[PDB]
């Protein structure tokens, strides 16, 4: 039955829909077009910080980065603001997460070296990780303007919840640099109308967005129940009949969190 509602949220919204919920002890895996590739967009970012943490020391966060006022390519809330002054690593850091910057994002790659400014480091920690699947070949804002059905560019949403899984509930990461990957996503600015409206306020969510194109909209996030049960939620969606300039249904999201929610509770 759960799927007959994503089939249904489907056509209420002119969108196609990705779930998945890791399995637990517990509950089942949930998925529905899990294993179809849909647009990162800005989801990315997240993984990203934590190739960031991985490979660096802590002491690395400290980094000034400088850049110009032509490297801002993207819908920067953050860079624009501290051209003059440029921005750590730890700054570049919280702000693609928090506000999802395009600027602090190409940064980051960068700052990770090698082919495609980046792009084929970020997705050799994707690999390193398990994920075969994902793949990041393009920076911003290129990433978020590939055509539907094109290959580059994209996860599942079956991948991007086993990484975010390892991320924050597994030990991918050392708890020191695993508590400021988590800290950062439990303070984004940019959810509140997706996941995060779909659950009940006493369960805790953190996550990180992506909009794009083609009406693009994706979430995704760690929740805890009102008695600490964490589960990992990834909801993605297009809309590729509305074209490029199709609008991002947030209200998909957040309904096809609610079902998710209903059968967590």
């Amino acid at each position: 039955d759960l799927a007959d509602r994503f089939a249904e949220l489907e056509r209420r919204y002119d969108a196609r829909l990705g779930v998945y919920v890791p399995a637990t002890g517990t509950t089942a895996a949930i998925e529905y077009r899990a294993d179809e590739r849909f647009a990162f967009c800005s989801t990315f970012k997240a993984p990203l910080v934590a190739a960031v943490l991985h490979q660096n020391p802590l002491t690395h966060l400290d980094k000034l980065i400088t850049y110009t006022s032509d490297d801002i390519r993207s819908i920067s809330p953050v860079a624009q603001q501290h051209v003059q002054t440029g921005m750590t690593i730890g700054q570049l850091c919280d702000a693609a997460i928090r506000y999802s910057d395009g600027t602090a994002a190409n940064l980051l790659l960068a700052d990770l070296g090698g082919p495609g400014g980046g792009t084929a480091a970020f997705t050799g920690y994707l690999r390193s990780l398990g994920d075969t699947v994902s793949r990041l070949d393009a920076e911003a804002p290129e990433l978020n303007r590939d055509p539907p059905g094109d290959e580059r560019d994209t996860t599942t949403p079956h991948a991007i919840a086993l990484v975010l899984q390892q991320l924050v509930l597994g030990n991918a990461l050392p708890p020191d640099k695993r508590a400021l990957l988590t800290d950062w996503m439990a303070r984004n600015t940019t959810g509140a109308k997706r996941i995060r409206a779909g659950f009940p306020a006493d369960w805790k969510v953190i996550d990180k967005t992506g909009t794009g194109d083609y009406g693009r909209a994706n979430d995704i996030a760690v929740v805890w129940s009102p008695t600490g049960v964490p589960y990992v939620v990834a909801v993605m969606s297009d809309r590729a009949g509305g074209g490029y300039d199709a609008e991002p249904r947030e209200a998909l999201l957040a309904e096809a969190a609610t079902c998710v929610a209903g059968v967590l509770a």
